[PDB]
């Protein structure tokens, strides 16, 4: 195991996946525990407004985030050269605090591996306590046999588009291209557009130590 206090530290699992503390929202500490397979929110002090910013996004990832990518990952790639991107997933719980467990796909009109990518998709399996995604609600979509409720908006920075399941999801495998799809056909994408990183973690506001990725999984196939 290993452990990450700095707010921007990393490290990587498996020879496959980077490990992110990426405390970016918060004055207080946090702790990840990196293992094989996933981490642990060891830490996590402190709260966040719950309308604003969350502390952090603690979370597991393939592709390229602000410099920094994952070993040998195929992205950035061009959408129409994907035959699928299979991705799964454990989360472990917590009851209270306050907190999202997301999913964060990144796409963009380059082969972007810095900055800010034009367009967020959040796929939120779970969500504890009064949060609620960016935007406004737009109504239900149907993707990958699950419902969610589709919210869209901006940050400022980017467009975000938000898919949220009915109740907590625990473990899931699902192909991140339907996600993808459904928002190509909103026209925040388009099909020659680049995905640039898969990333899975939380979003906590009010404490968040024993969340955790028990095991993440997430390849892109052309
Ligand atoms: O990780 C190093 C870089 O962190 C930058 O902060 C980013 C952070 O990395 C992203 O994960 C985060 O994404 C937000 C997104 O903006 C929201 F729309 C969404 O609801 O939630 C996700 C996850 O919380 O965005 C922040 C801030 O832009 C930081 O700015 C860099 O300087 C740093 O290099």
């Amino acid at each position: 195991d290993t452990t990450i206090c700095e707010p921007f530290g990393t490290t990587t699992i498996q020879g496959r996946y980077v490990v992110q503390n990426n405390r970016w929202g918060s004055t207080a500490p946090q702790c990840v525990t990196a293992t094989d397979t996933g981490f642990r929110v060891t830490q996590a002090d402190g709260s966040a407004p719950t309308n604003g910013a969350p502390k952090s996004y603690p979370s597991v990832f393939n592709g390229c985030h602000y410099t920094n990518c994952s070993p040998g990952t195929d992205l950035p790639v061009r959408l129409d050269t994907v035959s699928a991107a299979p991705s799964s997933i454990s989360y472990g719980f917590v009851d209270g605090a306050v907190y999202n467990a997301s999913y964060d796909i990144w796409l963009d009109p380059t082969a972007r591996t810095d900055g800010v990518n034009q367009t967020e998709i959040m796929i939120w399996f779970n969500r504890v306590g009064p949060i609620q995604p960016i935007g406004s609600p737009v109504g239900t979509a149907s993707v990958g046999g699950r419902t969610w409720e589709v919210w869209s908006g901006g940050n400022g920075s980017n467009d975000v588009l938000s898919f949220v399941a009915p109740s907590a999801i625990s473990g899931w495998s699902f192909d991140v291209m339907d996600f993808v799809r459904a928002t190509v056909a909103r026209g925040l994408a388009e099909n020659d557009w680049y995905l640039t990183s898969v990333q899975a973690g939380f979003e906590p506001w009010q404490n968040g130590a024993g969340l955790a990725v028990n095991s993440f999984s997430s390849t892109v196939e052309t």
